């Protein structure tokens, strides 16, 4: 049966009961609050060490099953999808706070390039390339934290060449193959102690809060993001997917339910993954080929909630340090929001720690995060389901394009 929705659904209700009444009932100094929480560190370390196995394997695994001749094409249809709505929820994000007013530049945007094409694939896998203006000469080092950005390219370009060279490189298909579906497995693994992990996720968010009216403050800036998370995810991606499949989108939309019902509760892209393959090629009906590729990239470059919110929230603290926000500054935010979102993981809390890249090139201080980590839980939890749903509908709307590719794959 669908025990592990009930049981995470569960945790939400025991969670939220557990946090209230523990915040309540208790004062926990700080170090007795971290210890709380404990069981949801495990699980964010369990989540955290599954990501580069389950980007790696699956980016080149479904880069690889799809033709050479088709496989461009298809790669060219996603990548304007993604940038397409990524884009447009920036600039929904963008024209909300200035609506709703809730309240090094170039240097930025190379540290991007230069994580594209790491110096090593190994220190790739855990620390990042950052660049710096000192005196002034540029002077680079590598801190720490994965680069996905840089694992992508090379996976996509190394999936790229072993689907072309064929039977000669049929064992490396084979073996990533079967690395990715090890990954599958394992991630289901920890669907196990999901339940036991969300209880406390939930439960230690609730109890940092400290003073309740912090919200308050924040509760404008709360509706925005959640504004721009609802605009998008229920009328931009379901319109897109109209204009060009010409289906009915809540239908689609409808049977992601237990994908999207499951990013809402892990907060997760790349956790619920597994999830997402199953609900669109079983419930849609979609094909496999697309979906194992389309999704994987997606869930980790395609996230338009996370690219919504770093805009709005980085805008957002602008009018907190009460500097001017014309059109020639809001550039860099849209762009550098754009290219955090990029880089950012498939885990929660990756929106909190790219946003020293879009905090910095505006020109606010990199410690502003924790004016509003105390909600950004529960806006993380809602994103997540835009970034899965983002990607879900990509796959309908690349099949749908792709076609004609697809109908020339089946008959080798
Ligand atoms: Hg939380
Ligand atoms: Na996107
Ligand atoms: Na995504
Ligand atoms: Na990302």
């Amino acid at each position: 049966n669908n025990w592990v929705l009930l049981s995470t659904v569960a945790a939400v209700v025991l969670g939220i009961t557990t946090g209230v009444l523990v915040r309540e009932h208790s004062n926990l100094s700080t170090l007795e609050k971290f210890y709380f929480a404990f069981p949801g560190e495990i699980l964010m370390r369990m989540l955290k060490l599954i990501i580069l196995p389950l980007i790696i394997s699956s980016m080149i695994t479904g880069v690889a099953a799809l033709d050479s001749n088709v496989s461009g094409k298809i790669g060219l249809r996603a990548v304007v999808y993604y940038f397409a709505t990524t884009l447009i929820a920036v600039i929904l994000g963008i024209v909300l706070v200035v609506s709703i007013k809730p309240g090094s530049t170039v240097d930025a945007m190379l540290d991007l390039i230069r994580n594209m094409f790491p110096e090593n694939l190994v220190q790739a896998a855990f620390q990042q390339y950052k660049t710096k203006r000192e005196e002034y000469k540029i002077v680079g080092m590598y801190s720490d934290g994965i680069n996905v950005l840089g694992l992508i390219v090379f996976a996509l370009v190394f999936g790229l060449v072993i689907g072309k060279m064929g039977e000669k490189g049929q064992i490396l298909v084979d073996f990533f193959n079967a690395l990715s579906d090890a990954t599958m497995k394992i991630v289901q693994i920890i669907m196990w102690y999901m339940p036991l992990g969300i209880l406390f996720l939930i439960a230690g968010c609730i109890i940092e809060v400290e003073d309740w009216e912090i919200f308050r403050k924040l509760g404008l800036y709360m509706a925005t993001v959640l504004t721009g998370l609802a605009i998008h995810s229920i009328v931009i991606l379901p319109l897109i997917y109209f204009i060009v499949v010409r289906k009915n989108p809540f239908r689609f939309a409808m049977g992601m339910a237990q994908a999207l019902l499951t990013a809402l509760m892990i907060s997760s892209s790349s956790a619920t993954l597994p999830v997402t393959f199953r609900c669109a090629e079983e419930n849609n009906q979609v094909d496999k080929r697309i979906t194992r590729f389309v999704l994987p990239v997606g869930a980790t470059i395609n996230m338009d909630g996370t690219a919504l919110y770093e805009a709005v929230a980085a805008v957002f603290i602008a009018q907190l340090n009460d500097l001017d926000l014309g059109i020639g500054q809001i550039i860099t935010i849209s762009i550098t929001a754009t290219s955090a979102s990029i880089g950012a993981a498939g885990v929660p809390q990756a929106g909190l720690v790219t946003m020293v890249i879009v905090l910095s090139a505006v020109g606010l201080p990199a410690e502003d995060v924790t004016l509003i980590i105390a909600v950004d839980c529960l806006l993380d939890r809602f994103r997540t389901m835009v970034n899965v749903l983002g990607d879900a509908f990509g796959t309908g709307i690349v099949e749908k394009l792709s076609k004609k590719e697809l109908e020339q794959m089946d008959v080798s």
